RNA sequence: GGCCAGGUAGCUCAGUUGGUAGAGCACUGGACUGAAAAUCCAGGUGUCGGCGGUUCGAUUCCGCCCCUGGCCAC
């Protein structure tokens, strides 16, 4: 054990449920968030041990604070509270012994990392900490370190939380971490596979997240969960480094989004929901890394098609959604499409049957393609006026589509007529010369 | 409670842009057979999980539920 800032409303909901003769402790993530000073966002996570029934302590609080009530797996409980600014998930954990502090302390030595191994007393929230793995001293370092690699070995997708949490806290990974890394990359695919597939994500989500990718592609882990990545080292233009540098590119440009879309295009832009926590911008990234996957397999000409069918292949192994994947499958088809365009601006031979083309085919990745296509023309190396010349091409498409657009016998008559009008009687009659 | 995948004949499974339904085991009858095996020919009354919505037309598109399985601490 080691020795106002730890608190939150909510506790107090915790303590009017929770019995006179019971104990709680607030554990994990919450208080290292909260040691680290890091702003408490609209998305709150607090993880509990308690010495009572967590099936009547969750029920009865969640009762209390309003929020749905649920249990999984060591059970484990759960509270969820949600509404659209916040959402709360408050987790509830048994712990049991003859010895309230050697039980906590047993339970502590069992997690994953220093900074998380750390919990304190919601008593004393409402201030003596316990760390038996000393994390506040990694903590003032800016260190992560694992308690000890057997319980990285015991649980594997923790080394790609070790990965995330470094770059999203901004904390450096210790070194037996990475020598445990380095020694078999292929441990994370002990765990299940939804679990892998949705810490990848997580990474995603954050805008540092090229560096990370890159860590797992340099340590052979994004290989191991990925193998068709590894084929793209096999061909030499650095095929590797361009995609990578692509991705780190396109996290550039969708900072930057604001100033190449049009008002718009940014208007439903990152509002596409997939896996429930992550938008159309994660399948972004994850499209950027795809972008070429097709070059091994084939001058490439089909790379394109043979790229659409390999994501779909990893989407459906990966376990992602089927729309998730058949967006990034989408936006993979179509990568080189704004250079096509580009090509046919630049010699001026673009009009109108072309965009209407473009638009019709894929109206719907068309931001995320304009983006996507600024970034890999910056990482290719394009002179600025090559650049530049997509640019405006882009701003021609956009400027189409935003001003200058705008048994048997139903299905055809009707999709004629439809197609016709883009006068009743006389439609009709030339219906009726249709039909002749 | 959240995500994901399935739901089609008794069992078990296909079916990328909307039309009228498909295989195999199994089951019934029959044929070659002293007899049978096995093989060939014929037989499917399916509320395409359920109720709405767009369409003249929904297994397919959209919306809301039901059921089964997989995941959900740090």
């Amino acid at each position: 054990x080691x020795x106002l800032n730890f608190y939150l409303s909510y506790f107090d909901d915790v303590a009017k449920v929770l019995p006179r003769e019971h104990y709680c402790f607030i554990v994990g993530g919450w208080v290292r968030d909260r040691i680290l000073g890091e702003p408490v966002g609209y998305n709150i996570d607090v993880d509990f041990l308690t010495t009572a029934d967590p099936v009547e302590l969750a029920k009865n609080f969640a009762k209390r604070i309003g929020g749905h009530f649920f249990v999984f797996e060591p059970t484990i409980a759960s509270v969820v509270l949600h509404l659209p600014p916040y959402r709360y998930r408050f987790d509830f954990s048994p712990l049991k012994g003859k010895d309230l502090e050697k039980a906590l302390i047993e339970d502590l030595k069992e997690r994953d990392f220093t900074a998380n191994a750390i919990a304190v007393n919601l008593d004393d929230v409402l201030t003596i900490v316990y760390d038996p793995t000393g994390g506040i001293k990694d903590l003032e370092q800016g260190l992560l370190r694992p308690v000890s690699i057997e319980n990285l070995k015991r649980d594997p997708v923790r080394v790609l939380r070790g990965f995330r949490i470094a770059i999203e806290k901004n904390l450096q990974l210790t070194e037996d971490f990475y020598e445990f890394v380095k020694e078999d990359p292929r441990i994370v695919l002990k765990s299940a596979v939804e679990r892998i597939t949705h810490e990848l994500f997580k990474i995603m989500k954050e805008k540092t997240a090229h560096k990370v990718i890159r860590e797992l592609y340099e340590y052979g882990v994004l290989e191991a969960i990925i193998p068709e990545i590894g084929r793209l080292r096999e061909v030499k233009d650095p095929l590797d480094e361009h995609t990578l540098k692509t991705l780190e590119y396109l996290e550039q440009v969708i900072e930057d989004r604001a100033k190449y879309l049009s008002a718009e295009l940014l208007e439903n832009f990152g509002k596409k929901r997939v896996l429930g926590e992550f938008t159309d911008v994660e399948l972004l990234k994850w499209g950027a890394l795809f972008h070429d996957i097709g070059k091994p397999q084939t001058t490439f000409y089909e790379h394109d098609k043979v790229g659409a069918q390999i994501v779909r292949e990893i989407g459906e192994r990966l376990r992602w959604g089927d729309e998730a994947t058949e967006f990034v499958a989408k936006l993979v088809r179509h990568h080189l499409r704004p250079f096509f365009l580009r090509e046919a601006f630049k010699k001026g031979e673009l009009k109108r049957r072309g965009m209407a083309n473009f638009w019709r085919e894929c109206g719907d990745i068309a931001p995320h393609l304009f983006l996507l296509s600024i970034a890999d023309a910056m990482a290719s190396g394009d002179e600025e006026e090559d650049i530049k010349a997509l640019m405006e091409t882009i701003a021609e498409l956009e400027s189409f589509n935003r001003n200058e657009m705008k048994x048997x016998x139903x299905x055809x008559x009707x999709x004629x007529x439809x197609x016709x009008x883009x006068x009743x009687x006389x439609x009709x009659x030339x219906x009726x010369x249709x039909x002749x």
